């Protein structure tokens, strides 16, 4: 997260870190045994780390649970990032409490101008690299489809939306991939892609979760 702020320990209790001997992506807990992340985060050997604030210190409240299943959307296209969504099943259920909590899925799509909370342990610099210890947060609005397509001509599908800023300085970044965009208490986005990070005229692009609610529920019910 570039241009954000320190969230505060466990203030984003649905945020998870995906770990493969290092933090590599975020995700969102949607029930005690399932996480939503980005398809471009898929790999074998995922350990889901819940309850984290400082990802480099055992502070208490952490739960580390291996993934038993990762399910990339069957229509994910890695060249366009269309359908950039993946479900991760936990080997055992997380213990839910005030610091480890699920986030509701949308009942309808969000509208342009809605302010959302984006979070993660990704890069905090728009030039160069710095990765934080503690979870970072950014308040960011959903942009109009027209502004999004103007920024990324030919690249925005119906399964994507833009959020953030056009003036530069505030965005998600590498290592935030797969993490949440929460608006009015609902998981509306997944950190997916962008040109650089926090660059002028190049907002963040996010998977449009409201298009996948039925697919999520059926995939969970069948697994
Ligand atoms: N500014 C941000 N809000 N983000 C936040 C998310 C991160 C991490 N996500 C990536 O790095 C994804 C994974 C694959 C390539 N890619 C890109 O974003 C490419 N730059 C553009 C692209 C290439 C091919 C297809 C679709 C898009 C990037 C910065
Ligand atoms: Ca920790």
């Amino acid at each position: 997260i570039v241009g954000g702020y320190t969230c505060g320990a466990n203030t984003v209790p649905y945020q998870v870190s995906l770990n493969s001997g290092y933090h590599f992506c975020g995700g969102s807990l949607i029930n005690s045994q399932w996480v939503v992340s980005a398809a471009h985060c898929y790999k074998s050997g995922i350990q889901v780390r819940l309850g984290e604030d400082n990802i480099n210190v055992v502070e208490g409240n952490e739960q580390f649970i291996s993934a038993s299943k990762s399910i990339v959307h069957p229509s994910y296209n890695s060249n366009t990032l269309n359908n950039d969504i993946m479900l991760i099943k936990l080997k055992s259920a997380a213990s839910l409490n005030s610091r480890v909590a699920s986030i509701s899925l949308p009942t309808s799509c969000a509208s342009a101008g809605t302010q959302c909370l984006i979070s993660g342990w990704g890069n905090t610099k728009s030039s160069g690299t710095s990765y934080p210890d503690v979870l970072k947060c950014l308040k960011a609005p959903i942009l109009s489809d027209s502004s999004c397509k103007s920024a990324y001509p030919g690249q925005i599908t119906s399964n994507m939306f833009c959020a953030g800023y056009l003036e530069g300085g505030k965005d998600s970044c590498q290592g935030d991939s797969g993490g949440p965009v929460v608006c009015s208490g609902k998981l509306q986005g997944i950190v997916s892609w962008g040109s650089g990070c926090a660059q002028k005229n190049k907002p963040g692009v996010y998977t449009k979760v409201c298009n996948y609610v039925s697919w999520i529920k059926q995939t969970i019910a069948s697994n």
